[PDB]
């Protein structure tokens, strides 16, 4: 073992077929009493917002963290004049199912408040992006599951059909044990004829936002609370819960569906409140991982089309500490889609194609100042990415056996490239994850539009997350964002004892 | 790091790309000389039962835990009178397959023993309950591969064709890297006409039992044996082995197959026998775990179709220990539909949608009752369920274009609970899930038949497990159930050492 | 206690959803100061050979360990007399697309100098077998999603089209979240017409051989070089890139295509520099571990055809030490299929079926002489071998419905068998996989061929793995086989602290 | 109906009931027909209890 070069221990291990002799131990799993669920229903729910007001039933019982709220609605869909002729009834079997996910990407915001403190995000923004971190496929098959999960692979739906990854398409056609497209999920057809269609059934989503989890993995319970109460609010559009695709639009211009009506009925809330075993005790006061997210948007001028590049900035914004991490992306800008039953429903969610990313931290200009667009790639998927490079930079080159029709390009979906941000974006000496405060922050990348059929104007994006502890002592809850010491922060002992690979599943 | 509500201690550790300083150790891995694995042949086997009886090398000796067997079988189908024509080959395409898991649905009961003790799980109906629940994508491309393995998911093949989700599908067609369909399997066809067809081949399974593990962790092997013995024996039906869809069949319920014989040709196993290097000894006396599943059912003889709702309530059953873990299934029951080669030949092995399962401790009443059945998938998919949502509860539909023919449902697959006790149950104080104390159960569900074609009858199973320790020794097999003593789940320290998510991968 | 004497400890650990005691440390993550990609464009590039030259900036700055080289092509085709006509595009719509990979399937060699002293590794040959080996469906959507990617499951591209998982296909027909067929890649179509075609694009590939990787599964990176040199020599050939499917072409027949010329633009490497931060210093040397790959060639003057076998009897290769791992199959010879391109571009790379293996390692002179060929399959996927037992061994049945066109039988890839030494050989007591020796092995296997069509010439290969450290101390980098002794390996004290499956994750 | 108690200090009575408004189409079958007498008879006709 030792003789070469250095000198190194020597120790052995054992093939797994043969341990066989080591210390067996029986090991019993206690678990307190009284599991139960409780369904709360919506007081004062109205169409546009929902509230719940929901007391753990008594002070120290430790509530679980997975929650949901489930939704009956409806619709109605109505044949517009003039689309040159419609035959065949509006709904199609391979044209249309929901947008995924439905609810949320409706919500305006979500806020909670827990035990008299409120904690909120921004739903409808975030999480198309925060969606493809870092969902494994098995987990895609988890808790993912109950709403429609499908994300938008085409970057314009006309050229999905008909293939076999349309991302809205009969439950059929999925290959046996995947991802199945949105079209898959069920409900209600009351009635579906030309000129008419009415539909119905209860659909799911999970309240996001932490404390609370939506991953593989589960986590210690909040207790002990006194209080919590869950807002919605959803913005005002409504439209954006239908998708369309566009095939089906009369050739000149028009579409078949405008306009269309949708309801909500009260939606109730199911939450697990677990009492625990009366000889094991619980603390008094305790402390529980809590991350905050936060949006910057800034629109650019002018658009890019059909695939043409340019260069963005962006306006220094000061943060208060180092953010866990730090998305970027360029979508497709909302003030223009948002005319029109018909653009709403149409238009995929998809990104565009960034084929180069400049940044700077105070200090230090041209962070990354060169590196490979594709090198991007490459980090994450170290934090989790999940899709194939061709995806990314989305564009596929398909050619076609005839003569002599020219062969077409499809648009594949951009990027989102995230950074982890002392890992990856490098930093000085006596800084950590959760330091604070006060660093600039500019980003400089430029972008190609690879969507063939339509003129693009743009629009970057940012979003921060923050680590922060957050102690709940009933009654009470005391959330500090600035955890760390800058003089302890420095000068603390390494250790070998936990891989920084298992950081990488506490996430949020 | 302190300056939080409560003072929390501090560690460093580096992101992975550079460590880069630590003491890094070589490792020699040392298993012993010697590996070999022998095929014995079945003395005495006939059509009705296989038989083998298989002695180890010599003493010192550990055999290794993954056995199966393979057995070269005949089949000759015959076309009927007189549904004809006929037109056509008898055998299509994406028609016909084997069932999965063949050998193992066929077989009533697999008992085997070591050292004089006779461990015997009964295979029929567990394996379909089984099947489904713990094994993930990895898992299914491992050795779960030998047999064909792509459980039914279509409530009646009839509709099933013919999507690229096709249960009995040829090879070409399954998305590449993905579950295969039945009909991949290598069979050699001698003729295949109309009036006629054989097909020679031979087929692999994997003896499932406690002791062995049919799943990819390898652990410790059974040291020390001196004698061990399988036995097979299946049930006289013996045409449940082939499948076959319904679309041909008619006009009016006549079926084309009817009727075919199986034979089999002397079946042989595989064991796998290390020996330890001499220098390393092995204690005299191992320990290993061993648990123990027994179905307990009660089939009521009302009918429900071919989408209405009912309740039955499965019927008191005293027990000494609480199980691990407990299944609850209603499916479809197999008094009738063993009747007929027709009924036999074509019906699929899928369950029922649940709306509601409400159990009942002792004296409880009770229990988790108020959970929808929504939030009933949410455990488990937490210890595995490995199903979307979608295929639970499952029924879906599928538009329909063209005016003016209704939009047709379609029926998915069934869903089957499973609740560890501790963990999903709640229990009083001074109960691990394993000890030994006088209590009883009744649970009590409602259910929906969501097929739609056929009338169902429905029955249910509870399918529990037991934790206990084998202990093997020369020469001798105590095995004991509920280690431990009442008194001692009381007063037992609590470990931060081991984790919960570790238990998962120890089953089970 | 107790209750199973020998009498075991008892501990309770806690259920996943409550705690909520326990050591909650707050965990400051560090990695030091600017990190910085640069891109290396290559000067004396040429088309038929490449090679650039990079240090990094100083000593002291540890260099990361992922590399790749992204290189832009240019190629035109030629319509071929005289099967014309010889209608439609020379490309076709799921016809055609890159040999996977490509950069290194046609380059001949690679030789990577590190601190002065050079490693290489012969690429050509190696890869294609090496690949199916250690990629789970996580890390094929990682990484190495990179260069075109998919696998070849059919023996004739003839046969394939149009199935769901044919390997060359564009992006539509390919199922979500899978792998994707290799027509999805991108490539710039200038012009497409009978008689010619022209393309370009930009391709990625990463640098394959140890120290470099791969599976990520990060670890620590290189540090501290003063120069690192990369060569890469083509072979002349340079036709084997392209793929093509048999289906086209003339019936005697005449290929559509010969013949055509591959250019190439600069091509570039990429690689990013961390430097560590003032407060945690490196050490002046550190030791990384390191693998060769050699290979050993032997083959055979009788042909077999259509689907006959015979066996071999290989010649006597000699091994310098116990080697961590060896891979063994059996696949259509390399000296056909160069000549006359047609052949050269439509065969495929996939390997002969394997029914028995024999072989003389350590004068045992009978390993696995009775194993049957089914569990050496599975005794190799506890190695990861992540394809379906079906394709392994493969040959498929599929009929087919029209009286009465005979059945026809599809070959469908054979298997690599790999065998681990420790854990599957076993070897004479005191022997480890380090030690240095001189032995040498023999192979002896019965092989059957598969496909329809070519008469196939076979032959032997076998690769090996030898285990060392190699310690960079700039400037200079002994390298070292047999590290530990062999009165060392004996007497050497077994650590129950680390396990198994951790040894399964350093693979390189 | 889902309906949550106004203060849940407030005791809640025990008769509870609910009422739907409602609305049938009969129709004639040919044959039996005909058929020459009002489609609902005066003394051969109802509700089933309880409805």
């Amino acid at each position: 073992m030792s003789n070469s070069a250095i000198p190194l221990n020597v120790v052995a291990v054992q093939e797994p077929r043969l341990e066989l002799n080591n210390e067996r131990t029986w090991v019993v799993v206690k678990g307190g009493q009284q599991v139960t669920y409780y369904p709360f229903p919506s007081t004062s729910f109205s169409s546009n917002q929902f509230n719940f007001i929901c007391n753990p039933p008594s002070a120290q019982t430790v509530l679980d963290r997975l929650v949901f709220i489930q939704v009956p609605y409806d619709i109605t869909f109505t044949a517009n004049p003039s689309h040159a002729g419609i035959t065949e009834n509006l709904l199609q079997p391979g044209r249309d199912a929901f947008r995924a996910f439905p609810i949320s990407s409706i919500t305006n915001t979500l806020n909670a408040t827990i035990n008299g403190f409120p904690v909120n995000i921004e739903l409808a923004q975030i999480i198309h992006a925060l969606s493809r971190y870092h969902t494994p496929l098995k987990v895609k098959n988890g808790w993912m599951s109950m709403q429609p999960s499908f994300e938008d692979n085409y970057q314009s739906y006309r050229d999905a059909d008909g293939a076999n990854n349309n991302p809205l398409g009969v439950f059929t056609s999925a290959a046996g044990l995947s991802e199945l497209p949105r079209g898959s999920y069920t409900m209600n057809v009351v009635t579906n004829t030309t000129t008419t269609a009415r539909i119905t059934g209860v659909l799911y989503e999970q309240v996001f936002l932490p404390p609370f989890l939506w991953d593989g993995e589960q986590a210690g319970g909040l207790a002990n609370l006194t209080s919590l109460t869950f807002n919605w609010v959803l913005n005002n559009n409504l439209a954006r819960i239908w998708s369309h695709s566009d095939i089906t639009n009369d050739v000149s211009g028009n579409s078949t569906i405008g306009s269309m009506n949708i309801s909500f009925q009260q939606p109730s809330m199911y939450l697990g409140f677990v009492t625990p075993r009366l000889n094991i005790p619980i603390p008094p006061r305790i402390t529980y991982p809590y991350f905050k997210l936060s949006r910057y948007t800034t629109q650019f001028q002018n658009t890019l089309a059909p695939n043409a590049s340019s260069t963005f900035k962006s306006n220094v914004v000061q943060l208060d500490s180092i953010p866990r991490k730090l998305y970027l992306f360029v979508k497709q800008s909302d003030n223009v889609i948002y005319q029109n039953l018909n653009n709403q429903i149409t238009t995929p969610d998809v990104f565009l194609q960034i084929n180069n990313l400049n940044l700077t931290w105070n200090n230090q200009q041209g962070i990354l100042s060169g590196a490979s667009s594709q090198n991007l790639y490459d980090f994450s998927v170290q934090n989790g990415y999940n899709k194939t490079w061709s995806e990314f930079n989305g564009v596929t080159q398909q050619f076609n056996g005839v003569s002599g029709q020219p062969t077409k390009v499809i648009g594949l979906e951009g990027g989102i490239v995230c950074l982890e941000l002392g890992k990856d974006v490098g930093l000085r000496d006596d800084e950590a994850e959760g330091v604070i405060g006060n660093f600039n922050l500019q980003v400089q990348m430029t972008v190609t539009n690879t969507n063939q059929y339509v003129t693009v104007t743009p629009d970057m994006y940012i979003v921060a997350v923050y680590d922060g502890t957050l102690v709940i002592s009933n009654t009470s809850a005391m959330a500090s964002i600035g955890v760390a010491s800058k003089e302890e922060v420095l000068n603390a002992r390494i250790t070998h004892g936990v891989s920084y690979n298992e950081l990488q599943r506490i996430y949020g």
